[PDB]
């Protein structure tokens, strides 16, 4: 009985939480910051690989050698389902716009994952129809669905809420995080309002792009949020407010992460520390704790404009 | 600042990136293992807040120079040679202590390597690429000669690297393994991990065997010439200082292409996405566990590295044309 995982499945969760300090310079309440960056494969949709699968097993959808996972994505979701698929042996494909950069392609392969590559024009729309396309014809297919799987929110109402609870001891007054499936507000914020309903919970979207503040969706740079609809999981009674935050502003705070706190993160995170960097100036939080989700490592995000100023600067750096 | 219930009794909250260091998982080795005769339990140091073992060293030689008290924040420049993920380890710790940081590295490097140590804010110095890691030590002696504060931590001579793993990386596996790890395995670049693993578990139970990876085409611990070779982070092409060759029973040479083959099967089979090293040291230990003698003991095997950092390696070249 030794203290050794059987699986990289039993890697997942259990992430840790670290004080910002001097990029919360300023701020009257402490901020802790949730590092899902520190998953396997280092985002928070590792856990909903995890749990959508197992979810299934459980259920008797799916077993492996027979079913096929099915899901329209490429971003962290394919990665998290990807190594969840290799390590249990189920064939899995995953469509995307023909779009995607080599980047996200190679390690999705690496893991064995079969592409479909759908048309550019078309967008996630098209993907999504491939799917559903490759699902209604493929003997065993099973599509997992990030958006409406209920096993999304509640991984986070069964792992993410209860660490984070477990690791302030019950201190936490705010929690602050992104949507983007809706999964982490919707399940943290409902395990932690079940703790304690005093807490305040609090969602970051993009400024190009806030159909929960009310406006239209638009392009924006924060991959990860702003899906551009209103996502099944999100459960839009357990949040006490919304903060929209700029990409501009996004990309600044993940840089400062990085060359204050030490922490590489992606614009995501960015965003989520830019409001909780906010939320703590409050004088009514003197005092408080705010938990923040950071969803996932920066270095997967080398070729975006996240480091594209850093970009120009090496590109031109004399021998 | 603001007050924070802190100390033993308090949150459990790292105070900062430096504390979420260390106390990295293992695994057992599952379907990648099918014929083995033992047991293997990988150490995940792809885990580690930036993704290599060498967040440990970054840590302890900058620690271990502050605690001697030769360098202090926001004076101390500290100034290191380092082509591979020593660097990155020293710039995220620099970063979150406020050191300026300077790293001298041939030119050959990759750019997206440069992105990311900029990023951190660490200065960088091109070097001549012919004249290779001798020409970056050779840069990094002149910087630290002729800066005022400069300060070289030297991750090959710097007993602090050893002695972290002596400390942390050793004692955790004799915790996960409930002192039943039989059989130990490491690549070698520095020397740091085999060294303190394997002193502090020879110091438990002599028993133990301890055996260290280098790479056919530069196999010189095994005898054989330095030469170029592509198992990134191991056969630094001579026996560095932190290598207790003491401690070692055996040295097994895995070349390139199996270590490359083995790292991806421990992403195809396992879900473990890892570097080429990480593969070198996985394929060793896969050989010593279908070894007749080593019928139902435990091997542990240090995987490094996480494999995404290396999407322009040869690992992946072969992947990157299929896309
Ligand atoms: C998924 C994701 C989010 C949003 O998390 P949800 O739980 O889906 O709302 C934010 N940032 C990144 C990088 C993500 O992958
Ligand atoms: C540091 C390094 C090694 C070797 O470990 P040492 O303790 O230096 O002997 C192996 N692989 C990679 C990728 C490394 O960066």
């Amino acid at each position: 009985g030794l203290n050794i995982a059987d699986n990289v499945s039993q890697l997942i969760g259990k992430t840790p939480m670290v004080y910002l300090n001097s990029i919360a310079k300023g701020c009257v309440a402490n901020i802790a910051a949730k590092l899902e960056i520190m998953e396997p494969c280092c985002s928070v949709k590792d856990r909903i690989g995890y749990s959508m699968v197992t979810d299934a097993e459980q259920k008797g959808f799916i077993s492996p050698g027979k079913s096929v996972l099915v899901e329209p994505t490429s971003g962290n979701t394919g990665i998290g389902l990807a190594f969840i698929a290799a390590s249990r042996g189920y064939r899995l494909i995953l469509t995307m716009p023909a779009s995607m950069s080599m980047e996200r392609r190679v390690l999705l392969k690496a893991f064995g994952a079969e592409l479909v590559l759908t048309d550019p024009a078309k967008g996630m729309t098209g993907a999504v129809q491939k799917a559903e396309e490759i699902l209604k014809n493929t003997p065993d297919a099973y599509m997992l669905q990030q958006f409406d799987n209920p096993a999304n929110p509640k991984i986070h109402y069964e792992t993410t809420g209860p660490e984070i609870w477990d690791d302030t001891k019950g201190k936490v007054d705010i929690f602050v995080a992104g949507i983007g499936t809706g999964g982490t507000i919707t399940g943290v914020g409902r395990f932690i309002k079940e703790k304690n309903p005093k807490t305040q919970v609090i969602g970051v979207e993009p400024t190009e792009s806030d159909i929960l503040s009310g406006g239209k969706p638009g392009p924006h740079k924060i991959q990860g949020i702003g899906a551009g609809f209103i996502p099944k999981n999100l459960d839009q009674k357990i949040m006490d407010e919304v903060i929209a935050i700029s990409s501009e502003e996004a990309i600044e705070t993940a840089k400062q992460l990085a060359l204050k706190e030490g922490l590489m993160v992606g614009i995501s995170s960015g965003a989520a520390a830019a409001a909780a960097i906010k939320v703590a100036k409050r004088p009514e939080n003197a005092g408080k704790l705010i938990a923040v989700v950071f969803p996932s490592f920066g270095e997967r995000y080398l070729s975006t404009p996240l480091f594209q100023s850093i970009r120009e600067e090496v590109e031109k750096m004399q021998p």
